[PDB]
């Protein structure tokens, strides 16, 4: 092409022969091409701090269970009705106490795989990624130095937590188990390179088992460690032993597992991945993954007991099952849109509109669609709130799959000396209010989501423009998702994710 | 791994069956989720506008000169021993003459690409890219209904430019003319997807040849249309006119001209092929152009004769020689940081970091190092003020390549009724005002940019803030590049570009 | 269904069976997706195949029969009337209940089949009671031995047969009249 | 150019209609903002525009 | 609607299924054919008169 380089071509190699493959984790000062430019001082960027980790934080549902017509009220009759007709005999329980066992022991497993791959992380180390473990371990919330430090006691508590959890029985035909362990037992790059960027799935709240009585069972939430909250070793060990507090030494959970044991046998169960000193998961590249990411859809805090919702008592997130409500059904309906606080975080207005399911390539399969909408959750209508006064304002989605999505944290660098791991939480939705110092930080929390490569899509209100912008992400062959559309496919997944292949 | 879905194939099949593949070029509107959020107007946002052409404005350089090292100076003396004393040329011109001559030509031949791109374009349409072609056309400066009533007039004066061309002669084997002719003659998708973003390549200006007798010889800009000028057929031929007035009664350029021919032949000279009614263009994808298009480095607007910059008396863009000055040297050392108005564009205060350059994979070969940085140009120092009272901040680079890049043109639809097409120009670097109507507009731009797939780096300065964000872009594998190893850079690029390899020696 | 030859091919068919045929030419994925889930839904109960009631219900219902052997032919069809409705009384026992379907000339929607599906299985379709009455059929009669639903995948095409068993039973057909309500008024007839 | 006699929904154009609908939108997975009476109005659209350039061409052709 | 329309017939018959209105340069003649099918049409054409618009004055006949 250029005859000029055939002839001269030592010129050309040795005047290109630049360092490239810098180490992600670092700050990087660029310097200036103008000398004198240090008279304008911030009107000069001469930094560069690329991000390593988004973790999805997100909450393990049953789907949307309004009354008996629900998909996982059929799904307790179908599992009943196979676990009833391999242990004949007189049982003591009915469809929902078995369901709500199985639903508690989804959060033993995600519990399990959770301090799992805290263990996992460790020992991770890539010269070229500065992440490797330290970034990982704070966007799990646990102190990095006290995984180190207390090495032995941390893979005895792994250990227990396998032998425990694994003395009860669960259907691994049920695909349930398998979807949370492929989400929580998994590092994820963006892109098949060396310095990639790492995708995390942690779990926001896992649910809390407590017997009701005669009035029934509840599931209830059980908080997990935030990012940057520096858990030690007796958090978690309070955590499993409360979680499993109502369970271990329990005569209805052992009659229920002795029975689960007996209709799926024991090549039919879910098993529990121990750890021996050297287990280490490697970030693994899966694009299925990373499509349910693109198209993930952040629906806010979980709401509890505690908090403060001015205008909405009682919207409190449960998994309930009252024999005096609801034909005795298992219920669930969760009231979306909060943030934590009374002050209606008004970015959420910016999820109102359709969503856009972006997509890869130009042919995109029935398995592909229904897997990358796994993770988005559209509202549909506003909650009522009971009283004329109401700080917040919650909505009521059409359905969702079996996991949403509360946040996202991102893990960088900070550009300001010391230069250690900056923690940022966001929606889907952001809020940038009119101050002089968080447009620029929106810049740096933007220009941090595009490293990300199938990154989920941003939508932008401002304060005094009072408008959001739309969806923040590069498309592809998109189209546009309606209400109806993502509530079909969310029955389909919910029913996929609870069948038992059955004898009856 | 959902054994679900194979059991049940037909509940899969019908659960999703989705649009897919809306046809971009045309307004989107998404709809609601929540009907009643009609209440809360502007703070959701419904509209999906997809841009489709960004167009590079560009200006054709000869490499930046000061003294007689310069590639541009070494290329004269060069083919002026080929063509008069290798080849028993006349002795009525110097180096300097036969080297404007030849840059000379480049513009004639980049206005005949350019044309000719207008005539090519204009036949396209399809079902899938609303865009074409009118975007396209807007993006050059033309009125596209001219060119759909007048085609055959088009069709017929880019054949006339073709033919008045061979008039001259210009040495085929010097790449200057074959990358300015294959740089200004493309459409390149960013993608190679079916409905993709197109990146074209505009001259900003081009450049004239002034004849001064005793005091030298000149190349002055002679600016052509911007996007939203709506131009007919009749102006391009007051264009071509304008161009070729002060080269055809010329009779150094005869001389010149003849020597060329006599030195090359006939078969070793840029030809302009002719098209006829068949002649398509087609977008392309090409990998090497994105590599360009990603870390091109705007300089600004042209400085021009009669443009007002306070401080700045005599700084117009020019390429000049003169016998007395710089013992004859070729000299064009342009300032820049100008955008037109008479002030301070203080955006241009976060180019003056170092810059990044970033490309796919890993491989990173020796040539494609040296054209992922064709575009790119690093200031180095501010030009000194001639005065005490100095509006304007203007800069001076370490050296560029045969092309600096004035600003860019995208060409989206509208989000308001009725959505018609909105040009909207940058640089590398965007200012954000403290207004209202500032914030918003400016996340409208940044993301349509990042629909384009290798676009150029932004950089966002705030003037709320008084504070730059450095490189708005997702980087792959990077450096960071300082002044002088682009510079390197950039005078090899420039030493290849005016070789003629056509002069027999063994080297 | 279309023929050149019977312009009946399909409206007539779809307005005898109470549909609204143009929304089932628009809304047809939908209809498809409703249909595969009422086969998904009701196929997870259990009834014995060896009872030749479910055989000769399924006989009629999913049949479109010639009066003769041509291609002008003209069409039989069987629609119910009525469907019956399952309500438990609790102590008092049980009850099944008249659910109509659509007339004639209705124009009914996805919509309202929809309704009619969610109030005909709206008591059985998570309930303890008939998941242990379907378990018990199920191991009684096994997976051979039940009613097996027919599906959709959007070419299932019904064709007109010639069947002269059904039209001999056409022939003594004797219409008995509409079915008594609740709601309806039957001066000196309480509770009939 | 007609498309026919039509004065209900038997008529050629309106059975053409519903038969080109299921083929673009069902079949092929197409968009859900236009019934089958516009996608007909439109491919009778394109018949006039075809018509048209017939008709020039032909006139081009005859001149010489 | 007809961009939608134009795009969903493109991806519906693919583009080689498409109407294609082939170019013609300036060696383009026609040449008058024989053709015994078009005679066959012409005689028994059967004329209808003129069309009605909206500004034709038809007494009677307000809207036709």
């Amino acid at each position: 092409d250029v005859a000029w380089y055939a002839r001269y071509p030592h010129i050309l190699e040795e005047a290109t022969r630049l360092p490239f493959a810098y180490p992600i984790g670092q700050y990087y000062d660029t310097g200036y091409s103008v000398a004198s430019a240090t008279e304008w001082s911030k009107y000069v960027d001469t930094s560069l701090t690329i991000p390593g980790v988004m973790c999805v934080n997100f909450t393990p549902t049953p789907g949307e269970s309004y009354n008996k017509n629900s998909p996982i009220n059929i799904a307790a009759q179908n599992v009943y009705t196979y676990v009833r007709h391999m242990n004949s005999g007189h049982a003591n329980y009915e469809q929902a106490d078995l369901m709500m066992y199985l639903l508690a022991m989804d959060s033993l497993y995600i519990f399990h795989s959770y301090v799992r791959k805290i263990l996992a992380i460790s020992k991770l180390y890539t010269p070229v990624n500065k992440y490797f473990p330290r970034a990982l371990l704070v966007a799990l919330g646990v102190d990095p130095e006290d995984v180190f430090a207390n090495q032995a006691q941390w893979e005895y508590f792994v250990n227990m937590v396998a032998y425990r959890a694994g003395a009860f029985a669960a259907p691994a035909s049920m695909t349930y188990y398998e979807r949370h362990a492929w989400m929580s037992n998994g590092l994820y790059v963006d892109q098949d390179v060396t310095r990639a960027q790492i995708y995390m799935f942690k779990p926001t709240m896992l649910w809390k088992y407590e017997n009701l009585g005669t009035t029934g069972t509840k599931l209830v939430p059980l908080m997990m460690p935030k990012a940057g909250d520096n858990r030690k070793l007796v958090d978690f060990q309070v955590l499993f032993n409360n979680l499993v507090s109502t369970m271990l030494g329990d005569e209805d959970f052992g009659i229920m597992s002795g029975d689960v044991f007996k209709a799926f046998g024991a090549d039919g169960l879910v098993k529990l991945l121990a750890v021996d000193s050297t287990t280490m998961t490697l970030p693994t590249y899966d694009p299925l993954i990373l499509a349910q990411i693109h198209s993930a859809r952040a629906v806010g805090a979980p709401i509890l007991e505690t908090s403060t919702l001015t205008g909405f008592p009682g919207r409190q997130w449960q998994i309930t099952q009252n024999p005096d409500v609801n034909n005795g059904a298992i219920i669930f309906h969760p009231s979306f849109g909060y943030d934590g606080q009374d002050h209606e975080e008004l970015s959420f207005r910016a999820m109102c509109s359709n969503m856009i399911l972006n997509l890869p390539g130009e042919a995109h399969s029935a398995e592909m669609i229904i897997e990358a909408t796994r993770l988005a959750t559209m509202f549909q209508v506003k909650a009522v709130p009971a009283g004329d006064t109401s700080k917040p304002v919650l909505y009521l989605p059409n359905g969702f799959g079996t996991e949403v999505v509360n946040d996202y944290t991102m893990i960088s660098v900070d550009k300001a000396t010391p230069h250690d791991l900056t923690i940022h939480t966001f929606f889907n939705n952001i809020l940038v209010p009119n101050a002089k110092e968080n447009y620029v930080a929106n810049l740096e929390l933007l220009n941090n989501i595009i490293q990300f490569d199938w990154a989920p899509q941003l939508y932008l209100t401002y304060g005094i423009a009072q408008e959001s912008f739309g969806p923040f992400a590069q498309l592809n062959d998109w189209t546009i998702l309606t209400g109806e559309t993502l509530a079909r496919m969310h029955e389909v997944c919910v029913t996929s994710m609870f069948d038992v292949p059955q004898m009856g």
